């Protein structure tokens, strides 16, 4: 098993770095992964972000 690239976003809110990154490690663990590192996407208002992509890797 290698690492897992993963797209997220959404379209009807915008959200925090710290909602992504949350997103990210519990999509890593429903698939038996940990989650070593991610990035936002498609940044909104001031201090927003509409998605993250991220790699998950095994345990």
């Amino acid at each position: 098993e290698a690492c897992k690239f993963l797209h997220q976003e959404r379209m009807d809110v915008c959200e925090t770095h710290l909602h992504w990154h949350t997103v990210a490690k519990e999509t890593c663990s429903e698939k038996s992964t940990n989650l070593h590192d991610y990035g936002m996407l498609l940044p909104c208002g001031i201090d927003k972000f509409r998605g993250v992509e991220f790699v998950c890797c095994p345990l």
